[PDB]
């Protein structure tokens, strides 16, 4: 299969740590780590084109991009950045991030479909956060 | 009557603008606001000694203080600070907050009893947030 479908999170790891790497203070980190486990992701994949919805029942964050062409979004902690997606290999998109406002930790994310699970990985320098998604 | 009792919140205005004054980026600000939207206050009063337990799903604080002498707590955005609670008038507590480390916008809070309503006011520079509680 491809990345298309509805995904529910199975497990998260080192997320709080990543947020610290990105400078989010203890309290905000805490509200942030909590709110991250509630949404369900819905991916629409069409070739290199993606449309991802990270929703709930009263909220929804939507974004589209095309693998192979830069686009703009926001780093996990809410900073503005230009992103560059490329296919590392058939089952894995790698995306480099470069901040627009200011200078800080090198951010990056990758999405990989392995064993029918979606493994999202966040990088904030030497810190790496990982989360696994299972088809709902 | 007095400040003692169990409280519920019926209104919050300019909260988001408060956090913005405090430097919280759009994303975090959104989540922070959502988290503090259904507070449950429990106040125990003994003359000038106060006990204010504020339980919200992700964060509970049990602040103890004596109007007339300082104490320590955290600003609404998580900065360490020294607070000075004092009577602005017979039924209003004004509280000055000093950042122990960091240094940012001047913040403070006031808690007033007007018609069996607990007006919790937060301020940061020119921005002011107002939340009204009612007896549960």
């Amino acid at each position: 299969p491809n990345f298309a479908g509805t995904w529910k999170m199975r497990s998260s790891e080192n997320f709080d740590e990543l947020l610290k790497a990105l400078g989010v203070n203890a309290m905000l980190r805490k509200v942030a780590v909590a709110a991250a486990s509630k949404p369900h992701v819905e991916i629409r994949q069409d070739g290199d084109q993606f449309y991802i919805k990270t929703s709930t029942t009263v909220r929804t964050t939507e974004i589209n991009f095309k693998v192979g062409e830069g686009f703009e979004e926001e780093t996990v902690d809410g900073r503005k950045c230009r992103s560059l997606p490329t296919w590392e290999n058939e089952n894995k998109i790698h995306c480099t991030q470069t901040l627009l406002e200011g200078d800080g930790p090198k951010t990056y994310w990758t999405r990989e479909l392995a064993n029918d699970e979606l493994i999202l990985t966040f990088g904030a320098d030497d810190v790496v956060c990982t989360r696994i998604y299972v088809r709902e």
